[PDB]
């Protein structure tokens, strides 16, 4: 089966300047109905196709897929090559994780953080999804 | 099930300077066998791993996943951080969409458009794909 | 079904200056059980690579079978000749493979460009969804 | 998925002389977790491989598959050819039904009744099962 | 997936005295959508038939494709030459079919034995479970 | 998935007068590819549509579905209602069992045995089959 959530914050853009991972609002999958099932596995894809980061010390952004119990299943990020980009461009990002559904996990969700004091921004479509299958 | 289409236009590269979204040639999925299936969902992934854009005003490219009825299911894009890039680099791009097959749609396809007068280029492998699963 | 492999080479980063495609260690899927049948949709996710060099550096990646069949390839490059500090350029590649053949392994490979060195020092994955046609 | 129940009343045989359909104890499938699902269908098989009926007026037995709301999805039965069988033999019986799981149905179960005043008997293995699939 | 058909011919019972297999009306499965692919496991359920006659009567049943392929057959007969009142003899038959071919329909057929007349006057079904190998 | 085996021994009919259960030749399912699969269940159907039994003391036949480790998953049988049937009629028989594949078993097979000194006969099509499904 497929589980899916998307956001499109074009009229209310999101941002963070957090050095620690924090939730991206709306990018959460409710997997409660599949919880406590050792024979099920989720393949999760976080797709943030048009992010950017502003700043003056090689700005960038990090992203993670995490459970409601705070377990980090995957992480990665983008950065610019110049210390002070002329105009911080859009740097597509995708991340793929796997999770067994044996535990009482309720939610699988996206998080983000900054780098070198940047501000990360999302102002357009992004999604989190999973394919759930038997082992 | 899996539906898949790829291109590899190395000998006859593709480009667009269209301001409006137009089809990327060859990146279409035929889902007609699954049309009006109320219990099925498609997770669609557009993978353009090696595009670039030429131009002189912070060039880039936009991409979308669209039905044959013109419904835009997802969109996004890349841009460079310099006004006039020294040598427009390859900027990998992936886009993921969801589509309920409770519809009379026959085709899902990839679209692209330019930004600030750029030209977008594909000269190598790219794909569009879907995983089609029962909701239960 | 789902097949999956990941790496996270923080304490011993991976690098290549190979002009020809070479395996990325740890990013291999065993599809043994499904050979001679089914289609696999394969996603290579390298979310945080970079490449060092002084001539428009970048990195190429491929998904290959043990039969030597290149199913997909692509790469990233920088827009400057000599990047100030080669940035992280997220990369994802998606391939398909019919499991009608005698394939056992589907794996990731990488290569350099213009004499670069490609680097992975954090999480990356390869995965497949295997389904009936 | 498969749902399954069996009985083996070798040490506590079951019988009925009811002219109206009544439940066969233990031959019930709980389909609660699949209820209220218009996209799911059950294919149900009732297998009573070794029944017999006693009596003196062409004895036999009837069986049905029914929902907890009393909807009869299938029926059939066996009978002997002689008015007074010398020793009522075992007459294997199987019945197959289909049910959409759109409704709030909880249970799918077996029932039995007599014919011409017989007594129907089960004293060995019998089962009810279903294959549940998406439409 | 499940394909299913049933009949319940109480107000207009069905009968045959045909020595050759003939279709039982209403007991046909449309497998159109699955041709040229998958296996079907097909169950014919005739829970309450009987046969009239005076020379060890009985009835035969088969599962057949529209290509004329007999996938399974079997039948019931009585142990007495002239049954006092031909009793109900439950019948089930199970077949398999690979859907690699161009088949559209899988259906039930029946025939008599030793000049009997076979009868169905109550519920009966044909069904299939269609699955990937 | 489906696993299936059939026989049709018209030219070389099968019989048993064994008091103890023995294998019905040819009616075996190989489930070795599915062994030790904790999340899978098999629904097994033994279909013997046209057996008969000869004998002179209320003859009949017994049938079972058994694993290769000797575990009897289901059983049942037919018998005639007369001591000495005039002409032992064909008595259709079907048996359904469940088997969890959380086991190292490799084969599921059909078995038969006699009753009251009968001989059981199969001279025509018969099958054993399983539908194998994930529990979820
Ligand atoms: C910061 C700056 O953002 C982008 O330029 C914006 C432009 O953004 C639109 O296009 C991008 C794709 O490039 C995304 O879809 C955004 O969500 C869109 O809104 C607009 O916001 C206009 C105002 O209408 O302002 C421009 O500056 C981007 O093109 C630049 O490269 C850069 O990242
Ligand atoms: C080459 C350089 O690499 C990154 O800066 C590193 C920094 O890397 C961490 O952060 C990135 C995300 O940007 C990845 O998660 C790495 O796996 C991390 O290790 C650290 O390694 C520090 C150690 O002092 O060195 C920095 O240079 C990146 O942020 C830069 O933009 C650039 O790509
Ligand atoms: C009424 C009578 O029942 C059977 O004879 C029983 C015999 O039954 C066993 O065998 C049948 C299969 O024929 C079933 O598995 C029963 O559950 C078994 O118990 C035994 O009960 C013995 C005592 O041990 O008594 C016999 O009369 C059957 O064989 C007859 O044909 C008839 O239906
Ligand atoms: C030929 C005769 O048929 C049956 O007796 C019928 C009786 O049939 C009903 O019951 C059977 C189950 O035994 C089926 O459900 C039929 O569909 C029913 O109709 C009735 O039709 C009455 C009408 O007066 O006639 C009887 O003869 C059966 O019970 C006999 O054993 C025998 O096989
Ligand atoms: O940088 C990667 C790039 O390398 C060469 O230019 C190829 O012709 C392109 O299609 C692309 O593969
Ligand atoms: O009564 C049915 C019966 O008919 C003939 O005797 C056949 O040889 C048997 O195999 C069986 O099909
Ligand atoms: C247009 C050019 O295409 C290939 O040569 C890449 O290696 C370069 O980085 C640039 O994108
Ligand atoms: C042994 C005999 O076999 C076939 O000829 C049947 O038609 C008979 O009814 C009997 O079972």
């Amino acid at each position: 089966s497929i589980v899916f959530a998307s956001i499109d914050p074009r009229s209310n853009p999101l941002q963070t300047s957090s050095q620690n991972y924090v939730d991206i609002p709306g990018l959460k999958l409710d997997v409660s109905k599949y919880s406590n099932s050792p024979c099920l596995t989720a393949l999760i894809t976080l797709n943030i196709p048009t992010p950017y980061a502003s700043g003056n010390n090689f700005p960038g952004g990090n992203f993670a897929i995490v459970t409601d119990q705070g377990e980090q299943l995957a992480y990665g990020g983008f950065t610019y090559s110049s210390k002070i980009p002329e105009n911080s461009g859009r740097m597509p990002f995708t991340l793929v994780a796997r999770y067994s559904l044996a535990s009482n996990v309720s939610t699988i969700k996206a998080q983000w953080s900054n780098i070198r004091g940047s501000t990360v921004h999302i102002d357009s479509y992004a999604s989190i999804s999973a394919v759930i299958q038997c082992n």
